[PDB]
């Protein structure tokens, strides 16, 4: 349980959507982060993989702002303190907005995977995962925007999937957090995208999994990594 509370883009701070506070106030600030209704600080499980909740979290609506990012610039997502028990991959996707990200219809967004990190070491199950790397790095993750993609407005969908209860169907816990970016650079690729409701199936081998054993491999879920 947790959420992204701050985003640092090329060293500049952007406040996150404070789901622990803004849902309860009359005039919350405009931010680059999507609003959500995930006020339990919780997740979307497999029962929601084919519902709009999986796209940018439950009840999500586009942030009102969009942040410029330099070519191949860095986006650091700073989470609230992430529990060590919530072992699993950290995955990052972009979807072109083809216009103002604040007005997008999220069910139309076609995401391509830009980064993925999974099981790092399993000599002592449940092992060391991307989520443990995130914890060690001040509860944060840094995404580099590809230099090869066409510039314009994009939604970054940043996600931890916690696998501590994933041994049973719909047990995996997805924690997606979305922000709006204005991407720059000399790239021209428009990578093949996947609707948010088509990213995951509750039978995927990295989703329905018992991590309390020595795994020789881990198939990070979702569509293929774009390079
Ligand atoms: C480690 O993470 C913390 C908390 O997530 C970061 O704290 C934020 O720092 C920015 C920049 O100073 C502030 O504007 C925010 O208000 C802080 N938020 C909280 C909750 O403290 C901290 O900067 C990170 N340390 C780094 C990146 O070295
Ligand atoms: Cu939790
Ligand atoms: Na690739």
């Amino acid at each position: 349980h947790g959420f992204v509370q701050n985003i640092v883009i090329d060293g500049k701070n952007y406040g996150g959507y404070l789901v622990n506070q803004y849902p309860y106030m009359s005039n919350p600030p405009e931010v680059i982060a999507w609003s959500t209704t995930a006020t339990d600080l919780g997740f979307v499980d497999g029962t929601g993989y084919q519902t709009p909740d999986i796209i940018c979290h439950r009840g999500a609506k586009p942030g009102a702002l969009t942040a410029p990012v330099s070519p191949g610039g860095t986006v650091e997502l700073q989470w609230t303190p992430w529990p060590d028990s919530h072992h699993g991959p950290v995955i990052n996707y972009l979807a072109p907005c083809n216009g103002d990200c604040s007005t997008v219809d999220k069910t139309q967004l076609e995401f391509f995977k830009i980064a993925e990190s999974g099981l790092i070491n399993d000599d002592n199950p449940p092992g060391i995962w991307a989520s443990d790397n995130l914890i060690a790095a001040n509860n944060s993750w840094t995404v580099t925007i590809p230099t090869t993609i066409a510039p314009g407005n994009y939604v970054l969908r940043h996600e931890i999937i916690a696998l501590h209860s994933a041994q049973n169907q719909d047990g995996a816990q997805n924690y997606p957090q979305c922000i709006n970016l204005q991407v720059t650079g000399g790239g021209s690729d428009n990578p093949a995208g996947t609707l948010g409701t088509a990213l995951y199936h509750d039978t995927d081998p990295g989703i329905l999994i018992n991590i309390y054993q020595k795994l020789s491999s881990y198939i990070i879920p979702g569509p293929p990594l774009y390079t």
